[PDB]
């Protein structure tokens, strides 16, 4: 995350990190047994951790668990990263406190103008690499789609949103993939890609949830 800032040690209950030896990934919790990251930080032998802020100390609260199933979005198209969302499911439920909790999915999707948080231990230098040990959040609002589509052009389908700064400055990225994007109490987007970092007129570009309740809510009831 560029331009943002130390969240504080759990305050994002339902922020995940994705593990393989070291953290790839984040990801939002959406019940006991269930997660939801990005298709693109898609591995074999992944483990969850939960509870997590600084990621390189076991500071007490963490949860390690491993991933007994990933399913990758049936239609996810690697190119143009057209449905990027990947759910995962626990080998154990985890147990649910103050600061392992779940997120709420969204009813209808969000507004251009809506700010959300977005959160993530990933690059923090737009040229160059620093990565944090403590959870860094940022809140941008959701641009319009014109202004994403003309950043992009030809780039952007209808499973895709735009949140960010196009003075530049402040945005996720590499690490913060998978990660989550609330606003207004749900889930709204999952961190997906972007042109760089941090840069101007190249705005975060998410994942568009509201347009997968139904595809989550089917296929956890199913597996
Ligand atoms: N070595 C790894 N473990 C790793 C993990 C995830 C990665 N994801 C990318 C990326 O290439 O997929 C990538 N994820 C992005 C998310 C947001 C923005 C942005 N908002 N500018 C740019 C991004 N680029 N490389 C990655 C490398
Ligand atoms: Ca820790
Ligand atoms: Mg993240
Ligand atoms: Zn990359
Ligand atoms: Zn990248
Ligand atoms: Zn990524």
């Amino acid at each position: 995350i560029v331009g943002g800032y130390t969240c504080g040690a759990n305050t994002v209950p339902y922020q995940v990190s994705l593990n393989s030896g070291y953290h790839f990934c984040g990801g939002s919790l959406i019940n006991s047994q269930w997660v939801v990251s990005a298709a693109h930080c898609y591995k074999s032998g992944i483990q969850v951790r939960l509870g997590e802020d600084n990621i390189n100390v076991v500071e007490g609260n963490e949860q390690f668990i491993s991933a007994s199933k990933s399913i990758v979005h049936p239609s996810y198209n690697s190119n143009t990263l057209n449905n990027d969302i990947m759910l995962i499911k626990l080998k154990s439920a985890a147990s649910l406190n103050s600061r392992v909790a779940s997120i709420s999915l969204p009813t209808s999707c969000a507004s251009a103008g809506t700010q959300c948080l977005i959160s993530g231990w990933g690059n923090t230098k737009s040229s160059g690499t620093s990565y944090p040990d403590v959870l860094k959040c940022l809140k941008a609002p959701i641009l319009s789609d014109s202004s994403c589509k003309s950043a992009y052009p030809g780039q952007i389908t209808s499973n895709m949103f735009c949140a960010g700064y196009l003075e530049g400055g402040k945005d996720s990225c590499q690490g913060d993939s998978g990660g989550p994007v609330v606003c207004s109490g749900k889930l709204q987007g999952i961190v997906s890609w972007g042109s760089g970092c941090a840069q101007k007129n190249k705005p975060g570009v998410y994942t568009k949830v509201c347009n997968y309740v139904s595809w989550i809510k089917q296929t956890i009831a199913s597996n």
